[PDB]
C-alpha cells in the first residue's frame, strides 16, 4: 500500500512498466459529463479507451499515470471504469492545467494548497478516489497565478510526499523558471518532473535540470506532423521533429550518465475536446499504436541503436517506482 | 405544459410572479463536485438556497429563472434539489457565460447549437431535465467567438421557440451589436432580453430597443455600493435604478420590461468571501424585488395592474415557446 490509484493502494512492485505522462480523455472541467455526444457517446468513449488499454497491456504496460487535471477535464469514474475493465493501474491527478476558470484562478496560495491536498488526503469529488501526483503548468514566463500554483504544488507535495509533474513550452526554457520556484519553497528536485522535454534538442537544459536531481519527462516521442504538414491544426501542437530524434534524446541522456532521470511516455489519449474538432482522427492515424508506441517501437528502436536491456528496463519499471512513491 | 423547469414541464398558469435573472449558486463547471468545502459544504449552500427561496416565496415569487450556464457552474441536480425543498419553481439554462473553457471556445457555431439544442431537447447532463431559456453575454465589441454563441443561441432559439437572454456591458451599449446580430440570424425581437441594462442611466439606448421589440432586462436593482467590490456592484443607487422601470413605463412600454435582482447564495466565480460583503448589502436576497421595489414603485404612483404585468404577464409570454 504504497501509491494511490483509481482502484486503491498498491505496492511499488505491482506498478511494474509504466508511462508517467498518458491521458485517457483530455477535456475541461464538467465537460463530459454535460456533452458526452462529442466524443460519440460515454460508452463509446470508454470501449475506445479500455480497447486502446489493452492493447498496450498486451505489448507490458502495466501502470500509466493519467496527468489530467480538474480543468483538462479529468473524469476518475471514467478513469476508474477503464482501469477496472482494463486491467491496469491508473495514477489520477491533482493540479490545474493551462485553462484553469475564474473559480480556481481567483484563488490565493493558501486555497490552493487545501484544495491539492484535500484530492490527495481526502478525494476527488465524491469518489474517495485519491490523487498520486499533482501536475502543473507553464506555457513561456510564468503568469503571477502560474507561480502561485507551483508553490501551492509544492507544499502540497512537501506535506504528503507525492511528485510533481509539470507541462512546459520546452523551447521557452520553461524547467528553469519552475524548477527555481519549487526551490525557494524547499521541495526536493527528485519529486518533479519537467515534462515535455523531448519538445526541445537543447541537451545543455537537459543536462542541467538532469544534474540537480530532476526528472526529465521525454513523454511526447509518437507525436510529429511529417507528411501531413498542410495541416495547421495539426502541425502546431505535433510539430515538425520525427519520434526517431525524440526517440535519440532518450539515448543521449543515457550517454551522459543520467539513466536514472529519464521517464518515457507518449502523451496519448483517446478523447480530445480541448483542441479543434477531429483532432483525435489525426492523431490515430499517424500513430495506430496508441499508448502502445512506447513498448512496441521505442524500446526495440532503442536496442537497435546499441542501449543495454536493463537500462530500458530501469527507465521504463525502477525510475517511475521511484518518482511516484510518496517521500 | 409549457414550460420547462428543473422538476418537469409546468403551465403558463402555474409560473405565477417570476424573477427572470437569477443565480442559486455562481460557479465554474465541475467546481461544486470538486470543491465542496469552499461554500463550507454542499449541505450548507443547499441550506441556504433554501432558505433564500423560502424567503422569496413568502414575498410572493413563485418561479425565479436560474440563469446559470453550463461555465457558470450550473448543477441543475442542486436547482432540483433546492426547488422541492422551498416548492418554488426553477427554469434551469443553456448558452454560454463570460468563463468559456478551451472545449468550448474551440467550437463552431455547427457544434454550438447542437450543445444548445441538446440541452432544451433531450436534457442536461444525464439528469433529463431541459433547459427553458438560453442565456449568453458579451463585455463589450463582441469577440469573434462571443459572435458565434449569440449565433448559436439564436439558431437554438429559432428550433425550439425558447427564449434568450443577454448579459451586457451597457455603460458600451452591447445590446446594439447583439440586436444586429439576432436580428441577422432571424430570431424576433419577442424572443429576446437585453439584460444589465439596469447598469446605464442612457434611456434613449432603452426605449430605442423597447420599441424594436426587444425586452429590456433591469435585472440588478439591488447591486450598489454606495476594493472589489466596488468594481462589481457600482456608484449608483437601488432607487436611481428603480426609477428606470417607470420612465420606461411612461414611455409606454410596461410590456417590454423585465424586473429581477440577479442574486445568487453561493459566487465562487469572484474573490474569496464576496459573500459576506453581498449579503450585508441586500440583506432581503431574492426577495429584494416584491419587499422593495415593488412598494417604492406603488409610492410613485404606478398601479398594482401594470406590476402585476410587469411580474407575472412579461415573463410568462416571454418563457412560453413560441
Ligand atoms: C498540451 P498537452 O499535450 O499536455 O494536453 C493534451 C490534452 C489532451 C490529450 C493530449 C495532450
Ligand atoms: C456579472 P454576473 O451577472 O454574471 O454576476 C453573477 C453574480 C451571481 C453569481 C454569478 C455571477
Ligand atoms: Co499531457
Ligand atoms: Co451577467
Ligand atoms: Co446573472
Amino acid at each position: 500500500d504504497r501509491i494511490n490509484t483509481v482502484r486503491g493502494p498498491i505496492t511499488i512492485s505491482e506498478a511494474g512498466f509504466t508511462l508517467t505522462h498518458e491521458h485517457i480523455c483530455g477535456s475541461s472541467a464538467g465537460f463530459l459529463h454535460a456533452w458526452p455526444e462529442f466524443f460519440g457517446s460515454r460508452k463509446a468513449l470508454v470501449e475506445k479507451a479500455v480497447r486502446g488499454l489493452r492493447r498496450a497491456r498486451a505489448a507490458g504496460v502495466r501502470t500509466i499515470v493519467d496527468v489530467s487535471t480538474f480543468d483538462c477535464g479529468r473524469d476518475v469514474s471514467l478513469l476508474a471504469e477503464v482501469s477496472r475493465a482494463a486491467d491496469v493501474h491508473i495514477v489520477a491527478a491533482t493540479g490545474l492545467w493551462i485553462d484553469p476558470p475564474l473559480s480556481m484562478r481567483l484563488r490565493s496560495v493558501e486555497e490552493l494548497t487545501q484544495f491539492f491536498l484535500r484530492e490527495i488526503q481526502y478525494g476527488i469529488e465524491d469518489t474517495g478516489i485519491r490523487a498520486g501526483i499533482i501536475k502543473v503548468a507553464t506555457t513561456g514566463k510564468a503568469t503571477p497565478f502560474q507561480e502561485l500554483v507551483l508553490r501551492a504544488a509544492a507544499r502540497a507535495s512537501l506535506a504528503t510526499g507525492v511528485p510533481v509533474t509539470t507541462h512546459t513550452a520546452a523551447s521557452q526554457r520553461d524547467g528553469e523558471q519552475q524548477a527555481a520556484i519549487f526551490e525557494s519553497e524547499g521541495l526536493s528536485p527528485s519529486r518533479v518532473c519537467i515534462g515535455h522535454s523531448d519538445d526541445t534538442d537543447d541537451l545543455s537544459y537537459l543536462t542541467a535540470l538532469a544534474a540537480r536531481g530532476y526528472l526529465i519527462g521525454l513523454d511526447g516521442i509518437p507525436w510529429s506532423a511529417i507528411g501531413l504538414e498542410d495541416n495547421a491544426s495539426a502541425s502546431a501542437i505535433l510539430g515538425n521533429r520525427s519520434w526517431q530524434t525524440r526517440a535519440l534524446l532518450i539515448k543521449a541522456l543515457i550517454d551522459q550518465g543520467y539513466m536514472k532521470q529519464i521517464l518515457v511516455s507518449n502523451d496519448w489519449t483517446f478523447g480530445f475536446s480541448s483542441y479543434v474538432t477531429n483532432i483525435m482522427d489525426v492523431l490515430d492515424r499517424v500513430n495506430p499504436d496508441g499508448m502502445a508506441f512506447i513498448p512496441l517501437r521505442v524500446i526495440p528502436f532503442l536496442r537497435e541503436k546499441g542501449v543495454p536491456q536493463e537500462t530500458l528496463a530501469g527507465i521504463t519499471v525502477t525510475n517511475p517506482a521511484r518518482f511516484l512513491s510518496p517521500t
